[PDB]
């Protein structure tokens, strides 16, 4: 459940309830622009940001109560075309105004309900840096060859078009945690690289939002946000959902976050595979910086080539791996054909290399051997008792102190484990062993970055490197071969 | 196997040796722009189009012999950057050139193994309406319903951009035909939404050089092509590989094919998913179209995003078509729970065991008699067919044309040519069939032997004769799935 706004009784936002806060309804803009809403079929201007007055021109109580075909009669009937009723939240028309007042204005109205949320930001006249932009950072993603040199471009690129002290990608786990994999940076800054932080420090309800909404910035950190005038939608008395304006106030907690990191600027652009948020690209600023829109657009644009690009490199190195894992089966293959003990055991063979695992357990002819790092003899014998415990044939999980409390004390000699069954039972087996998952940092007791390594250390405690799913699928079609081998 | 080219003793291109055309190795280019190509390493001029010395400004003998770092010091070493040795061959490296000879040019350059081949053409800003318009409409591919207003999305907007009279999208069934299920044209032309033409239209080799480079263009289809000098490559004295070449001469054949229909201009942009070709955007004009740079780089940006999000579009219909076919599924076990007569129940047009997998004809086979509803072919063709189904193995039988599976099921293509079978009980002595008649559509027209769109389309209806609608995999999953649900009503 979500708490109530700040502004309708709400509880104040701490760490312990930061889950639950409503960011998609803040209420407030941030102040480098202006935000407008009005009626769906009428168009007549409802809320209203403090800041607009100044910011279009005119007068605060000239503009509300007065229709959007009076203030717009250009784009009026092209908005109410481009956005139909029933249309997502996320579909965003945008178009180029020209006031004596404030210059060239951006406007990019979005449909949400029976509301229309128009929001303003100032413009350039002709935008000619961004034809060729979109060309070389299409090219230059196009000539990565693997998902690693994908990711130091795309970084590159970013850091290039926008002029950000630093561009991150972050690329999320199985278990919702994060992980800088490439970093562009300006020179003297600590690096990112490497870093993990844990699942808590981006919620759930920010997670979503990021999905449906693929850009989302922070300008100043250190600004005050501007509310809106009413704070709730006269129609329904309801808080105007924020979620698709680009203007959202940022939560007042991951303001506190940046400013924290010396950050004073901060820009997200979401990488969507298969409709799941795979990873996001961050900018931090040193100063409060606010990106232009026909540039931001450019970003954009990179968003969906990066997420395109992502897909096609994951699903090439799943092949390539998976092949390679059946060329060293078939390596093993051959060798049991002329065959239990003695043959596996061949270093040649390397079964370690096989599962990329640390240790090795071989029970075969009422005799266990083992090979690399593995716990000592009697506390083998108690997992290889346990291993017969569990039904199936296959056994897998990556911290094997949850499966087995008793294995608590082994875990940082082997806290993954992956065992297959060669006969029906657990008489004869073969099992892989993994070390706890070590790291080390990438350079206050307060939240913050440093904090962030340090829970994550902590909770993954126990943990070891995740099995790879080509390895499991190996793993029981090694166990089918070896069956028949005997 | 591929027919030598012409330059080297290869016969001459016909209707009926179409296939094995190497199109990939013209040994020519288009007369609207120039082509050269140097060697990777040093950058040598070696092979030249006969037009390249018009077009550049520069002397033939001037030009060959003659260091790419000579003719062009400033774009060279950022050309051997962008295309490092190793590097696709798919991957272009666009710039733009001005030379006092022929003014401002657009060069592309692509790497070919050794060889650097670099593309010249003439030249002009592009100046799109709407500043705005490739966001809107990148917003509006997003939050597109289904797939087929997704398409029509894209077509409109293609249109709007470019400015041609017709522009389609096909998609590629998987018996490898096309159809058009979008369309854009101007007011006053004839339709190609619903069209669909064979597979062989679209050589195998066009196919996969389609799925390589996602843009493909012929200025004019009435311009006679430019040959290389020398046509072959002096490095290996062996054809020049133009796949990756932009200025490609388009196949004589699809240029005739063009010119039946009055078109002067094509362009087409590849539609990729999962490294397969999806389908494919067709834009076609009476005049001959050059695309200017900025717009050659919206249309490939709108063809890898169309690439992902038909891809999501796609799955999105097929995730709410298999809901609608569950929610049919549970109407249907509801009536089973509380069972007076089997055959009585499952006859109810209420429960609409027709509707629930698009079938024309069904055949309710229980307790040693069988009953059908709806189109069904003459009682001994029946119990023929139900002989048959316990010849053959297994739980589930489906086909398309059960002429080919069945070859004395062949006339009773019109009355069922699809089917789709499952067996309630072990065996075959209680199943359910389900038949769907052959596949009958109409012109996208309304009103010649020769080769054009009537053609393909009169060879696609005799090519898909027998044939029927084929099965969605949400109804033959379902099938399996009501298999199961009516063992345990026994
Ligand atoms: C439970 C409350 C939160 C804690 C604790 C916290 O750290 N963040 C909390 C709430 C929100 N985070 C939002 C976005 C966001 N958070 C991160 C987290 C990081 N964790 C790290 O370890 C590091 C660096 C070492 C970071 C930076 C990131 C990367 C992001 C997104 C990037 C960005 O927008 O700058 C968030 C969303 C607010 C909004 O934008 O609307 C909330 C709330
Ligand atoms: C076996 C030779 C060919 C016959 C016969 C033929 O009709 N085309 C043949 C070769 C090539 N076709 C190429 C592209 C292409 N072909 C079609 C087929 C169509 N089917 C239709 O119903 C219609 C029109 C109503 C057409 C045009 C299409 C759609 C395309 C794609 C481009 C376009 O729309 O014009 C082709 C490749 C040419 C190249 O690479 O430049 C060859 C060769």
């Amino acid at each position: 459940p979500f708490f109530p706004p700040l502004y309708l009784g709400g509880p104040e936002i701490t760490t312990e309830n930061c889950e639950r806060e409503p960011i998609h309804i803040p209420g407030s803009i941030q102040p480098h622009g202006a935000l407008l809403t009005a009626d769906g079929h009428s168009g007549e201007v409802l809320q209203m940001s403090l800041n607009a007055a100044t910011f279009l021109g005119q007068e605060p109580t000239v503009l509300r109560g007065q229709t959007l075909a009076a203030l717009l009669p250009e784009q009026w009937p092209a908005l109410q075309a481009a956005l139909p009723p029933g249309c997502p939240d996320a579909l965003q028309y945008r178009a180029t105004l020209d006031w004596p007042a404030a210059g060239h204005l951006s406007l990019t109205v979005h449909r949400v309900g029976e509301l229309l949320i128009l929001e303003f930001e100032p413009t350039e006249a002709w935008d000619s840096t961004g034809p060729h932009a979109l060309r070389n950072a299409m090219f230059a993603l196009e000539s990565a060859p693997n998902l690693r040199a994908l990711a130091e471009v795309a970084t590159q690129t970013v850091r290039e078009l926008t002029g950000f002290d630093r561009v991150m990608l972050y690329k999320f786990a199985p278990d919702a945690t994060g992980e800088v994999i490439a970093e562009a940076r300006r020179e003297g800054l600590h690096a990112f690289l490497g870093h993990r932080f844990p699942a808590s420090d981006i919620p759930a309800q920010a997670r979503a939002l990021y999905t449906r909404h693929l850009l989302r910035l922070t300008a100043d950190t250190r600004a005050a946000a501007v509310p809106l005038d009413p704070v709730l939608n006269p129609q329904t008395n309801a808080p105007t959902p924020l979620g698709g304006a680009v203007l959202r106030a940022t939560s007042p907690m991951h303001m506190q976050y940046l400013r924290n990191m010396g950050v004073g600027s901060s820009l997200s652009v979401s990488v969507v595979v298969g409709g799941q948020l795979w990873g996001l690209i961050a900018c931090h600023h040193q100063t409060p910086y606010v990106l232009p829109p026909d540039l931001r657009t450019t970003l954009e644009y990179l968003g969906r080539l990066l997420s395109l690009q992502v897909q096609v490199k994951e699903a090439a190195d799943v092949a390539a791996f998976r092949q390679s894992l059946r060329e060293h089966h078939a390596r093993v293959a051959l060798a049991a054909a002329h065959s239990p003990h003695d043959t596996l055991s061949d270093p040649a063979l390397d079964l370690l290399g096989l599962m990329r695992a640390g240790g090795l357990i071989l029970r075969f002819e009422g005799r266990w051997q083992t090979l690399g790092e593995v716990p000592p003899a009697p506390a083998v014998d108690a997992l290889l008792a346990w291993l017969e415990t569990q039904p199936g044939a296959l056994v897998q999980t990556d911290a094997l102190g949850q499966l087995w409390p008793a294995g608590a004390d082994l875990a940082p000699s082997a806290a993954g484990l992956l065992a297959i069954s060669v006969g029906e039972g657990w008489s004869e087996c073969l099992v892989w062993l993994r070390p706890e998952l070590r790291l080390e940092v990438a350079w206050k007791d307060d939240l913050g970055p440093r904090h962030s390594w340090d829970t994550y250390l902590e909770e993954k405690r126990g943990y070891a490197e995740p099995w790879h799913p080509g390895e499991i699928e190996e793993a029981q079609d090694l166990r089918d071969t070896l069956t028949g081998a005997l």
